[PDB]
Order: structure tokens, then C-alpha cells, then sequence
């Protein structure tokens, strides 16, 4: 319950990959 | 300058506070 709520995420184009915080 | 084209972000609610990657 602390990405779920909260749309937090960080796409990392240097690897072209993103996830939730 | 990377984080122009790509609107990566990272809002840490913790802290209140969003900026760009």
C-alpha cells in the first residue's frame, strides 16, 4: 500500500525499464 | 538534459515532492 494508492513510478530510459515506488 | 524529451518523474510522497530524472 505504498505505490498501489500513490501512482509513483520512475522509468529509467538508460535501461528502458520502469517500476512502482 | 535527458530528463527534457522524457517526462520521467518521481514524486516521493513522503517529502511532498516531485522533480525529473
Amino acid at each position: 500500500g505504498s505505490k498501489k494508492p500513490v501512482p509513483i513510478i520512475y522509468c529509467n530510459r538508460r535501461t528502458g525499464k520502469c517500476q512502482r515506488m
